[PDB]
């Protein structure tokens, strides 16, 4: 299998209410279709080892931005970023995961608000490392 | 084909003139010899999909660090990093694209300026994922 | 060949003395078992390229962080991270590497401290890209 996407942010999300499911409306590939932009959530095709890495852009207000990477309920690795200015910062981590087919993976907005433009600074993507 | 490429900037780049192509003298592999140090160019070899990943670091100026990462002549994902001190900030980003034979992939840098030294706080990688 | 190991630092570390390895204790992927919790250390099982990838919070204090991707005994990439608040802020980078059979892959703590929670802010990943 080929399962691979690249997803960014190109408005911005500051939704009002805390942990909140990030959607990403653009794609720039979503081989195996597995990406889904309205939820933000990547479902495993094939249960194998996946690669996940991302990077989000807060807006300068002042709240501090934490992001986790989720996979179904569960946190997984977390990100945070705060400039006191307050200027624009930047949330990011990366993971490598043990999926079953079916599983979810998306980004949670804990806190904050993401910034999102045509120059595409809001980032997630993923892909199949390997395929068991 | 085996293609992969991770460069280093060890010596500052402070051009004078906005949305200039980034240099990267240093280089720790180049499969497939696609990397250009001089232009900072990767091309692409073969159709098929590709990872990059970039961490620029600026230098503790009050000027922000924005970096684009471009294919040919388009911007594919940004990045910003500024700190009010100033002290030094990371702009940095990825990006999984569908590229074919001849595409370029390139970091330009379009406000700031960007650190380099030996320890190798700069850099720019890339890799093929799936062959055509 | 499958080689992926994906790690994260759920308590603090602030040791007392510059240039220490950087533990990780929790492991959500660990394929080919060739990463050491203790020690922090990858080690090679098998000559090849390897993709590495760090992102590490600092603790809300007065000193800068500095992490160095060390492969054997030598700097390959470096990060810096660093807020005046003192703010958390996280020291990232990525590298890919031609390693050799038994060669250790490694991240120091030049100077600085790090952030570690059960929410796993702090973490180092890699994974073998090509088999010799
Ligand atoms: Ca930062």
């Amino acid at each position: 299998l080929r399962v691979a996407f690249s997803a960014a942010r190109t408005a911005n999300f500051a939704p009002g209410t805390l942990d909140q499911p990030i959607a990403f409306d653009l794609l720039h590939t979503n081989l195996g279709d597995m990406f889904d932009t309205g939820s933000g959530r990547f479902t495993c095709p094939a249960t194998g080892a996946y690669v996940f890495i991302f990077h989000i852009l807060k807006l300068a207000i002042s709240v501090p931005l934490y992001i986790n990477l989720m996979r179904n309920e569960e946190v997984m690795v977390s990100a945070y970023a705060n400039d006191g200015a307050p200027d624009h910062e930047t949330a990011s981590n990366h993971a490598v995961l043990q999926l079953f087919q079916g599983d979810q993976v998306w980004l949670r907005l804990h806190r904050g608000a993401i910034y999102g433009s045509s120059w595409k600074y809001s980032t997630f993507s993923g892909f199949l490392l390997y395929q068991d």
